[PDB]
Order: structure tokens, then sequence, then C-alpha cells
């Protein structure tokens, strides 16, 4: 591989990455998301968690199959770090994929937050989640390309006319503005 090692310096990144806003983060395309969903990496990837950081109404109006909705930092830490999601075999990998509507600001931030917490509870350079990626373009670019991998087969933008109130209600739940 021509890149650096994953977070615990144990091995190279598995997935092919594409260029994204944050030069230091690893992004993947809809295509690689589908290869994982289709089991193309089944002999090496034990588990892969898709974290959809969007607000609940967004997730309810259409999300990627198997994805988990973890819109708040506290929910993500609770879900991923209280009892780490570990592979059934040590020859195997666990991978996290973060995304939001277009995975621009919120996705990167949650990803950076989980890495910090992970660095915090482990002895360097050990990690529970050494390999993390962001889905370039988020759901918004994923849906039109592979609608049958989404449930419900639909899309609800964050700024949807009819949920202005839910967006407001929801922002008031975040730890900081």
């Amino acid at each position: 591989d021509h890149r650096e090692l994953i977070g615990d310096y144990s091995k190279a990144f598995l997935l092919q990455t594409v260029d994204g806003k944050h030069q230091d983060l690893k992004y993947i395309s809809p295509e690689t998301m589908v290869a994982l969903l289709t089991g193309k990496f089944s002999n090496i990837v034990d588990k892969f968690v898709i974290v959809d950081c969007r607000y609940p109404y967004e997730y309810e109006g259409g999300h990627i199959k198997t994805a988990v909705n973890l819109p708040l930092e506290r929910d993500a830490e609770s879900f991923l770090l209280k009892s780490p999601i570990a592979p059934c075999s040590l020859d195997k990998r666990v991978i996290l994929i973060f995304h939001c509507e277009f995975s621009s600001e919120r996705g990167p931030r949650m990803c950076r937050f989980i890495r910090e917490r992970d660095r915090a509870v482990n002895d360097y350079p050990s990690l529970y989640y050494p390999e993390m990626y962001i889905l370039k373009g988020g759901y918004k670019e994923f849906f039109p390309q592979h609608p049958n991998f989404c449930e419900p087969q639909d899309y609800r933008p964050m700024n949807h006319e009819a949920f202005k109130d839910e967006l407001k209600t929801f922002r008031l739940k975040t730890r900081s503005w």
C-alpha cells in the first residue's frame, strides 16, 4: 500500500480512498460502501458499522440499510465505546464509516471526536477503532446511485420545509453551539 498505516500502526488501510475536504481524513465512495454491503470483503471484514450522524427525521426519511443513527456525540460515544464492537476473530477487522447529508462538517467532526475518545481510553497506540472512513457525499450522493440499498427508498434533506421545527427542537439537544 502507498499510504500510512491505520491508527494503531498494525497494518495498512483496507479500502481504497478518494480525495475529500479534510486532507487528513480517509474518504470512500458510494461504490466501496456497496462492496462492503455486498460482502466483497467478507473474509477480512468481520463487522462494519455505518454511523449516520444525521438528525432523526433525516434518517427516518431514508437511510442506508444496516446503518445506525447516532446524531449526538454522546450517543456515538455510548454506542461505540461503552462496550467496543470487536471482531469475532483477530485475523478479522472492524471498520467504522461516518456520514451525514453530504458528510462535510458534521461527519468529520464526529469522526475526529470518536478518535480522540478512543485515544483517551487506550494505551498508545492501541485503539478499538483504528480504521475509520467518511462516505464522500453522504447519503445525498449515495441515494440516487444505489436506491435499493436504502430504506425507505427516499430522501429527506435536513432543511426540509416541513421539519424546520424538528431541526430546531433537535439542535437544542446538542452539547454546544
